């Protein structure tokens, strides 16, 4: 009988496509040696043929989708003014107030993309024709309890359209085309949330809302934010989101501790 | 005569390809109105045709270069253990000790890519055939004095090969092909540095060095690190590197304050 520590070890080495039973009557050393061989071959095959990291490759695929659909690609600061969090209505009653990674006295690691995209919408509205469509993909940071669905360092897609065409029907069409393009099953529930069973893939929004006026926004809008590691978790059927993260412990969901 | 404040304003709006003289006898309001019109058209043309951000597009171009040349694409944590900095030999005598953005008691924003790539080289050497070639592109953070060549939030390309073929001649060939592919003028000076006039584009290295053994490395290696915003600064002839940064003030080097 395998110890719980031994099965922990084997579970690190197990990939979802594997058809191996850790409850069979094979000794630990030989189950471990066979999984080690499979995971080394998996890495050798990535190295010989494609060589692309899942997170980078997904970011490039989402980028092509949104650029093709008319959205401008934004790359804005990750280290943001702390004032942005308060100005988002995030006071001490919200959970998010307590999840902020603070840096120095005035800055933080952004936990969200809405403040930076608000600022781009306001500025670009003086120069671009209606509607204004933008999107960004990049790191976001939140303090979290340990959890199979949560990372403290994760990657967010955020997109927003402002001006004409900002209907709920148009917002659902973008989400629906987007996730059918990626091959990810979903349900939209309605403020709107895109779910994969009990896992939240996205929260989406329809403006105007009162908060817009703090950001100098006074036009209707639609938008949403998606976690890239959650999309990878669903797509590759990982049991824990850490398999999809920026990590020294996993490469494309394969253990690097061999 | 324009005030220094007025010429500051016009300099924000000026792009390097512009052929306008701020020392001519045209009033401020009319120089400003003409530059505003040119910069709005520049953004409208990006929005109508390509829609890609310079920094994202460069990162994708460098990625294709290195993947094609056999390097594995790494995406590793940006928030790293503080112990990594000391273990890199960065004590209080070095300047880099004082440039670290600390987070919580045990973590920091990575100022460099060498620690994470060391760890990947050690782990991947148990699984991949010789030589091992890897690369990463992503955010790095250093506290800096104000400067036309320095950002506190910047983007680093780091690549490293370990095992056979780790000669200085092979390292110079990678650098030379890489920068001729991007269309950036350079000189290699020799520890080796890749310069564009007085601006450092890259520092490169040839192992083994004594430090390798703290990281469990005992094979020869070659590698280098390049700042992406410095490559953009040179390529687009920006007078200040802030035009190339993750920014709310500039989009593809065009002022967003119109
Ligand atoms: N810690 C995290 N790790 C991974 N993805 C995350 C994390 N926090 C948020 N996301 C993703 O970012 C999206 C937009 O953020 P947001 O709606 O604010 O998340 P949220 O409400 O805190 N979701 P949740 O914490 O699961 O209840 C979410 O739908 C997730 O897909
Ligand atoms: N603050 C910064 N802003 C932009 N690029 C940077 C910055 N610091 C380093 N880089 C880039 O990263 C490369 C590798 O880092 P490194 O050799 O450690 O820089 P460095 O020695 O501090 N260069 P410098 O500060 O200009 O004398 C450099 O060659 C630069 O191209
Ligand atoms: N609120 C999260 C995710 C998010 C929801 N949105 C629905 O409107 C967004 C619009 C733009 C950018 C992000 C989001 C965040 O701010 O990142
Ligand atoms: N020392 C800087 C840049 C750098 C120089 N290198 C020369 O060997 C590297 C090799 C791999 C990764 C980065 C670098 C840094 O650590 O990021
Ligand atoms: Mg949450
Ligand atoms: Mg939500
Ligand atoms: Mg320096
Ligand atoms: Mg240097």
């Amino acid at each position: 009988a395998l110890t719980k520590s031994q099965t922990d070890r084997l579970e690190v080495l197990l990939n979802p496509k594997d058809e191996i039973s850790l409850n069979s009557g094979k000794p630990f050393r030989e189950l471990e040696s066979e999984l080690l061989s499979r995971r080394k071959k998996d890495l050798q095959q990535i190295y010989a043929e494609e060589r692309e990291n899942y997170l980078g490759k997904l970011e490039r695929e989402i980028t092509r989708f949104f650029v093709d659909r008319g959205f401008l690609e934004i790359k804005s600061p990750i280290l943001i003014p702390l004032e942005y969090i308060e100005r988002m209505g995030i006071d001490n009653d919200t959970e998010l107030s307590k999840q902020i990674f603070r840096v120095d006295k005035n800055f933080c690691l952004r936990p969200m993309l809405a403040p930076n995209l608000y600022n781009y919408l306001r500025k670009l509205d003086r120069a671009l024709p209606d509607p204004i469509k933008i999107f960004e993909i990049g790191p976001c940071y939140r303090k979290e309890s340990d959890g199979k669905e949560h990372l403290e360092e994760f990657t967010m897609l955020g997109f927003q359209q402002m001006g004409s065409g900002c209907t709920r029907e148009n917002l659902e069409s973008i989400i629906t085309d987007f996730l059918n393009h990626l091959g990810i099953d979903f349900k939209i529930v309605g403020t709107l949330d895109v779910m994969h069973g009990d896992l939240e893939l996205s929260s989406a929004g329809v403006g105007p809302i009162p908060l817009d006026r703090e950001w100098g926004i006074d036009k209707p809008w639609i938008g949403a934010g998606f976690g890239l590691e959650r999309l990878l978790k669903v797509k590759h059927d990982f049991k824990n989101i850490k398999r999809a993260a920026r990590s020294e412990s996993y490469y494309n969901g394969i253990s690097t501790n061999l």
